[PDB]
């Protein structure tokens, strides 16, 4: 469990030294041509760093290496900003995205803001590549299916639904370290793994159901 | 070169990163830019490496690596791995040379891809250990034991492994409480593979330091 984080230097240092001479190119004069490539290095450069904090910072948290935060935050703003970060791609006709919050839900909770949201944006992310068409729809209601209220938080999608093998892969996913940086054509990306591995984490439950959408949605405790 | 894939996630902006590079050295550059360009070139590879070998290692120790059973021309093997490394001995101004036993087979039977990807461990390590000396690769019988053993060697004329850098490449795994040292690993993971897949094919593997002596000893059909 602790290999990753260990050597997380020798990973993160070229990967630094990639995106440290490309804005030390981005000041140096550059032809518009030149300039095209140079951007391309700092966007591409910094999807992967991403994908890389991404993993270390799960593979942390799966050791007892970090535990996850616990604070109060406003849980309506943080829904809120997610959807923001989508509206622009939602301004292109093809998408209609939908937030509907029950009024019991409270407005503060407890728990660990910026990686609740990391797994928000995560299942966003994966309904908007999955629809072509139609409508997407964030739902945070109360659970009452326990023994207490918990937290429930879904997102709905209109695209190609998850089949058995897939639904089970995701699940049941619980990668350990190789795991993450090792191809399987089946089934998710890591995004959405390590969202929901998070959620396990969170101590939640993680929902995939499937006619013509997947509804893929976590669930978690709530403090009386 | 490697036994495992890497996620496309991974590679796919690694090889656009990659592609740029190669683009903004086809285009005039200062001393300084040209610098900038091949250290990210150098990093991007490097890291690419890196992530390969980790996973390489994974997957064996999982005992999820199958290897072939095919016929194969040993010498035609041997002397493209010898072939890889000539422009290089050229500007390191290396002089690389080898030996087989005539009594060797030239076919036997095996996994040329992972026996290739173990040679080009071991002249790998050559060329890194040496600033100038000779690299020697050797193939040979070897008539200790009970039948006929294929053996091939890679001696090096550069700075030796330590008593301890010597006992972590031939115990070192990496489910020990602590696999390996986070500065070796980026050096000399490749051997580690190397190793490895030496004994998957039920040979052993040997290091002897000193100039360093890399060699495998493997299994061969009688007559
Ligand atoms: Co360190
Ligand atoms: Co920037
Ligand atoms: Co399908
Ligand atoms: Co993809
Ligand atoms: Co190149």
């Amino acid at each position: 469990a602790e290999f990753l984080a260990k050597i997380s230097h020798e990973i993160r240092t070229p990967m630094n030294g990639v995106l440290g001479m490309t804005e030390l190119l981005l000041g140096t004069p550059l032809s518009a041509k030149q300039r095209d490539y140079v951007q391309t290095i700092h966007s591409a450069g910094n999807e992967l760093l991403t994908l890389i904090n991404e993993i270390l910072d799960i593979s942390k948290l799966e050791s007892g290496q970090i535990e996850l935060d616990e604070v109060q935050f406003d849980l309506n703003a943080l829904i809120e900003d997610c959807l923001d970060i989508f509206r622009v791609k939602a301004e292109q006709q093809r998408i209609e995205l939908i937030s509907f919050t029950q009024p019991q839900v409270p407005r503060v909770i407890g728990g660990d803001p910026t990686r609740l949201r990391q797994v928000v944006l995560s299942l966003l992310d994966n309904a908007f590549k999955q629809t072509e068409e139609g409508e997407i729809l964030l739902v945070v209601a109360l659970d009452d299916q326990g023994e207490t209220p918990r937290l429930r938080i879904a997102v709905q999608d209109s695209g190609h639904p998850f089949d058995a093998k897939e639904r089970e892969a995701l699940l049941t996913a619980e990668l350990h370290s190789g795991d993450f940086l090792s191809a399987s054509k089946l089934g998710s990306h890591l995004g959405l793994i390590i969202a929901r591995q998070l959620v396990r984490l969170m101590g939640g439950e993680f929902g995939i159901q499937s006619s013509q959408g997947t509804t893929l949605s976590l669930t978690l405790p709530l403090d009386p």
